[PDB]
């Protein structure tokens, strides 16, 4: 029993982290096969960052201008190209620790583990959600750019996030591994703000199922609701609409507990309308929305990785 | 910016996890050099567990009775002995992935990362505190016994916890790597309960410093207090006494922020007496006590591991 925000084991990703320096800018790179992937703003000085012309800055770089270090070992750069907001450095050594991997662009609402790195070395690991407003609530200091986010399925690392920047409120923005930002952000130092965020409804419901499995059942009421009249209430409290796909995804937890999804929706409605009256659910005094249904199933069933 | 419950990168520990089976009991083992360490109750059937005589059960085991699997590879057991509540299986192969390591018995109040494992394979990683009542608030299903807890300093893994059992309330108990339990628990299936717990005061203060560093400063008042009159208030709200050692340990955060520890103690007193009035600190609606001063410094300074 027990329910914790749990990160994927990080070892397969740790083996891919390197340091990339261009001029006086150092950040983290991801070494897979014979390519190193990093944020393109490694080629900027601080000055350059108010409004860089990346294509122009890169024209003036040679291979040798990129110092790539994997612990003690310099990897010689033999080629370079830019894809969207990501720089790809071809190197003369294939990473022997390259795991089975994919690049995935995740959907808002989905979770992933971040391996926070400085100077190519890991600091720690923690689980995030891609917020509806295309930010994550991370922990990132100067030097963390190029740290990645990932999911593990069995033996396969699905990389979904590379860290680029911090927005007002201390939330974070970045790209997929093809260098396309999540959300409307650009890699320039100018005024940008996150859109107003929403609460990931399907994830709150998944977490209420986790509470039930763990024996925390006080908030269960005797009523039901329609999907329509639940969604009107959700709209008021800035909760995203629950779709039938969401209902179907919650099917395994609903079956395991014997609680119909629409009955759990009734229970949530009452929590939204009445508050928690100083009570906690799973240790928490607020409703948690950064656990997916899959996260709950994984954690409450003991799913492991190879 | 940002502040997250952050686990140590797990890769060095992942390389040490194995599966141990004796009869029909399978759990996790820790493979370091040519020794595998696991809970001694691997030698029990379910039946045996109401009141095992471990010394007697072990007398009747041969080396061959222990099946140790490291992924695909069976490791042949060539020796076995029991130390307190831990079984040590000498094997014919030294683990080539053995990191630099130590066994440490941590103090109540200190934190560590748990690598949750099933069948010798990692499921995920998360940070815990050794509670004043010698439990941890973990996430452990049947099959997780033998999962370990650890700290990383630079290149060195300090193992401090091996998982053995779950108590009422869904909290967890286990041993150091010399097989001595934390707290008064015994490895038998009988009625045991955790002592009433207390709040780790020094850790709450460390977390209030983290909030200040992150710009969440609303709870700072204009007053100070004495260590004596703070500690009277703490006693009422079931907070552990703050000692001068604790004050000295908070020195780095106090210096960095310019807020004297006794001034922060005044601010905490008011939060304890008046509540938070529906406000949050660092996203949280409750006071958090599972960050040590070192954890805050590490996270807010970007300390990394080799
Ligand atoms: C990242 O570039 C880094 O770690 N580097 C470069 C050498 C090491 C850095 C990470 C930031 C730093 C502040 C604390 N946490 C972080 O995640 N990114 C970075 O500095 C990016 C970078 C230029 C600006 N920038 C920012 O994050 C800006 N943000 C904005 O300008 C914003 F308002 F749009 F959000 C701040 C430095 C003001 C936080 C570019 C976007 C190219
Ligand atoms: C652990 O032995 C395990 O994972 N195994 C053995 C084959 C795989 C198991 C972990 C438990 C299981 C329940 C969910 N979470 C856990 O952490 N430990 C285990 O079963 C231990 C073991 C015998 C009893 N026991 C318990 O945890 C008991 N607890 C008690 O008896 C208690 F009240 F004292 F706390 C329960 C099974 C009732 C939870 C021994 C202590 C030797």
């Amino acid at each position: 029993s027990g329910f914790r925000k749990m990160a994927f084991p990080s070892g397969k990703v740790e083996g891919c982290m390197v340091q990339v320096t261009c001029g006086t800018t150092t950040l983290n790179g991801l070494w897979l096969d014979d390519v190193v992937y990093c944020p393109r703003h490694v080629i900027c000085t601080s000055e350059d960052m108010l409004n860089p012309n990346y294509e122009d800055l890169l024209i003036r770089k040679s291979n040798h201008n990129f110092l790539v270090q994997a612990g003690n070992v310099q990897l010689r750069v033999i080629g370079h190209s830019m894809q969207n907001c990501v720089l790809k450095l071809k190197v003369d050594t294939a990473n022997p620790k390259t795991p089975k991997y994919k690049f995935v662009r995740i959907q808002p609402g989905q979770t992933f583990s971040v391996l926070a790195c400085y100077n190519g070395s890991p600091s720690g690991v923690y689980q995030c959600a891609m917020r509806p407003n295309f930010t994550i609530k991370g922990s990132f200091l100067n030097g963390s750019c190029g740290s990645v986010g990932f999911n593990i399925d069995y033996d396969c690392v699905s990389f979904c996030y590379m860290h680029h920047m911090e927005l007002p409120t201390g939330v974070h923005a970045g790209t997929d591994l093809e260098g396309n930002f999540y959300g409307p952000f650009v890699d320039r130092q100018t005024a940008q703000a996150a859109g107003t965020d929403t609460t990931i409804t399907v994830n709150v419901l998944a977490w209420l199922y986790a509470a039930v499995i763990n024996g925390d059942r006080w908030f269960l009421n005797r009523f039901t609701t329609t999907l329509n009249d639940f969604n009107l209430v959700a709209m008021k409290y800035n909760y995203e609409p629950l779709t039938q796909d969401h209902v179907d995804i919650l099917g395994p937890l609903s079956a395991q507990t014997g609680i119909a999804v629409l009955d759990m929706c009734a229970s949530l409605k009452e929590l939204l309308q009445n508050g928690m009256n100083g009570r906690t659910i799973l240790g928490s005094a607020l409703l948690e929305d950064e656990f997916t249904p899959f996260d709950v199933v994984r954690q409450c069933s003991g799913v492991t990785f190879q």
